[PDB]
């Protein structure tokens, strides 16, 4: 009853780096198909993310000329990204093991899976695919901001990592780099890559009274449950990329013991304390 998951068939007679993860890019292992299925993905996002996702997305989508037609060829890419914040893409088979995956951020790398989801799977993919990680995460990283709480992030993993905190990190980038939302003049924004990639959560994170819209607050969302197979049923909202960057900068040693005792948030649960919006 068991059969080799997605991962494992993508990836069948490559390698990778077994203490970080990478391996080149495989241009020749992109069929046809996945070329279609990257513009087919491509076009639906664009179409459907005009007045939902941040402008600075839509933007870096533009100035990193990533490819409408086929999967984008990571080394091109890099040339872009570079020469704006300093910051590069790597290939990696899938997920990777957290701390790899912290020191790839703490030196401005972004992991990317390198495989595309098959066209059965074009509405939805639970696994990381290189359009949800590659369209999804990378055009933010233009914006010197982002990409700076991006590294502030990855350092981070040293000292959570040596007090059993990882999932508390793991919180925090769920509920900003995956599933967070900006707060703007002109209306509620995305810039959460989960979001960003989505066929319908970007519809419902904007549109639906369903989930509950909350400031961000760093100890709050460090201490909150999320699920990985459900929209979500809280997004935290941030008034300016520089209020991610500025939450990194105190010491977070001591926001970790006290909520190394504490009993989590539920995925769908307004604190006391909450900034309801
Ligand atoms: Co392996
Ligand atoms: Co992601």
């Amino acid at each position: 009853f068991v059969v080799p998951d997605i991962t494992t068939r993508k990836n069948v007679g490559l390698s990778h780096d077994a203490n970080d993860f990478t391996l080149p890019q495989p241009l020749d292992r992109y069929s046809a198909e996945d070329h279609a299925t990257w513009a087919t993905l491509y076009q639906r996002q664009c179409k459907l993310l005009p007045g939902r996702a941040c402008d600075e997305f839509l933007e870096g989508l533009e100035r990193l000329e990533v490819d409408a037609d086929r999967v984008p060829d990571f080394n091109k890419l890099n040339e872009k990204l570079m020469a704006a914040t300093g910051w590069k893409i790597v290939a990696v088979p899938g997920l990777i093991p957290d701390d790899v995956f912290f020191e790839h951020l703490a030196n401005r790398r972004f992991p990317v899976t390198w495989w595309l989801r098959e066209p059965h799977q074009l509405d939805y993919l639970q696994e990381p695919d290189v359009f949800h990680d590659l369209f999804g995460h990378v055009p933010l990283l233009i914006n010197p901001v982002f990409a700076d709480y991006l590294e502030a992030y990855g350092k981070g993993g040293v000292k959570a990592k040596a007090l059993g905190a990882l999932p508390m990190l793991a919180r925090l980038y769920w509920y900003t780099v995956e599933f967070g939302l900006i707060n703007t003049p002109a209306g509620m924004r995305i810039y959460g890559a989960g979001i960003l990639s989505s066929k319908s959560e970007s519809i419902y994170c904007l549109d639906s009274a369903s989930p509950n819209r909350v400031g961000f607050d760093l100890m709050r969302i460090m201490n909150t449950r999320y699920r990985i197979d459900t929209f979500q049923k809280t997004y935290f909202v941030i008034d300016s990329f520089k209020q991610l960057f500025d939450a990194t900068a105190p010491d977070a040693a001591p926001l970790y013991l006290q909520l190394a005792d504490a009993q989590p948030w539920g995925a769908g649960d307004i604190a006391p304390d909450d900034l309801v919006l």
